[PDB]
């Protein structure tokens, strides 16, 4: 039910693109050069994961987009985007992935 999106300007424009809609996700889906949005907003769980090599524009776009998802998908009004750096992932985030190590 969760979806994972890439937020990157590496392809020439700033783009939010779906990378996973089958659960659980591959840990290797998270690429250090970009940011990712993990959307499980129906229960208020939305994450921005910031790759260590992503750029400032990607971080800002990922946070803006994750915030806009709350509004546009009618997620609960008190939902807070959880922002995590590569290497600082929490159990709540890792639970979405297969065999995180
Ligand atoms: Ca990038």
């Amino acid at each position: 039910l969760a979806k994972l999106y890439k937020v990157s300007n590496g392809a020439g424009t700033m783009s939010v693109s779906l990378v996973a809609d089958e659960n659980p996700f591959a840990q290797g889906a998270l690429k250090s050069e970009d940011c990712f949005i993990l959307d499980h907003g129906k229960d208020g769980k939305i994450f921005v994961w910031k790759g260590k090599q992503a750029n400032t524009e990607e971080r800002k776009a990922a946070l803006k987009t994750a915030s806009d998802f709350i509004t546009k998908m009618d997620y609960p009004k008190q939902t807070q985007v959880s922002v995590l750096p590569e290497g600082g992932e929490t159990p709540l985030f890792k639970q979405f992935f297969k065999n995180w190590r």
